[PDB]
């Protein structure tokens, strides 16, 4: 798979792992998978029963806020875009995309 860039991210598959503006990030592989996912599909709302499967190999039950968190997670380890937009939007109950620089 392609290397992708957002803003200063940098995500490489081949050695799953994510930098920014030259700094290797201290993320898990699950955390990779989901950047990168969503990064695919920059701007466009992926569902939360994709993201359930494609990172974390379940069903999404209602009850299962597991994505939620990643993204919680990573909202705190990612340094703020130089660009000023946010990396994430939620879209209730559609999902969550990657947000698109302007
Ligand atoms: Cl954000």
């Amino acid at each position: 798979s392609p290397t992708l860039e957002v803003d200063a991210l940098v995500l490489n598959p081949g050695r799953q792992e994510a930098s920014f503006d030259g700094q290797t990030l201290e993320l898990t592989g699950t955390e990779f998978t989901l950047l990168y996912l969503l990064a695919q599909h920059l701007g466009q709302v992926v569902s939360r029963e994709h993201l359930s499967q494609e990172v974390l190999g379940k069903r999404l039950t209602p009850f299962d806020h597991a994505i939620d968190m990643h993204i919680s997670n990573l909202r705190r380890k990612l340094p703020d875009r130089k660009d000023g937009h946010p990396w994430f939007k939620t879209l209730r109950g559609r999902g969550y995309l990657m947000v698109s620089a302007a």
